[PDB]
């Protein structure tokens, strides 16, 4: 599909038995999801945005379904105000910017 | 152009005769530039990201040429970690997400 930018580019994502709304975010290197207790190994990390850094948990090789397209990769979990789909996954679903 | 997301979507912008690199950012509602001088009236504003809130100066009706395409709109100036072109100007240059 083509998504215009008049409104926030929010789309449905699925990660396990959790369906969530997430921002397709070309300004995000990484994918950052709201707090969720995912299984398996993780590593602590700090990521920085406009107003400073937050502490997140880095989970690797997590399958995530974005608008019905399959992806699998690193997901950062922590106290973000919005679920953010970053470039690590946007490239996997074939996402480009066009103008 | 078509811009892939294997690398940060950084483009050159022209604002007030100066060239800057800025990030095409679909997850940003607003355009936020690193501290710089701009002419005219401005108003104190606050915006929130990951990490919290910052204080910015809001300049209205500022021309920016973004990768060859003209926009004229609101530009926020403050302690953003990177110059970001948000949806308010992305829409003006006809930018969409496609996959
Ligand atoms: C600001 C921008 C440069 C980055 N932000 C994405 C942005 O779209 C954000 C998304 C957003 C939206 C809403 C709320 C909150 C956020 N929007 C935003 O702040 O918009 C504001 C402007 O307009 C307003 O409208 C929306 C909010 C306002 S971010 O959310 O903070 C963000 C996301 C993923 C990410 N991955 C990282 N990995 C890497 C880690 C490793 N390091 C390197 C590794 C070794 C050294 C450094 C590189 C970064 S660092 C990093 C930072």
């Amino acid at each position: 599909p083509q998504i215009t930018l008049w409104k926030r580019p929010l789309v449905t994502i699925r990660i396990g038995g959790q369906l969530k709304e997430a921002l397709l975010d070309t300004g995000a290197d990484d994918t950052v999801l709201e707090e969720m207790n995912l299984p398996g190994k993780w590593k602590p990390k700090m990521i920085g945005g406009i107003g400073g850094f937050i502490k997140v948990r880095q989970y690797d090789q997590i399958p995530i379904e974005i608008c019905g397209h399959k992806a699998i990769g690193t997901v950062l979990v922590g106290p973000t105000p919005v679920n953010i789909i970053g470039r690590n996954l946007l490239t996997q679903i074939g996402c480009t910017l066009n103008f």
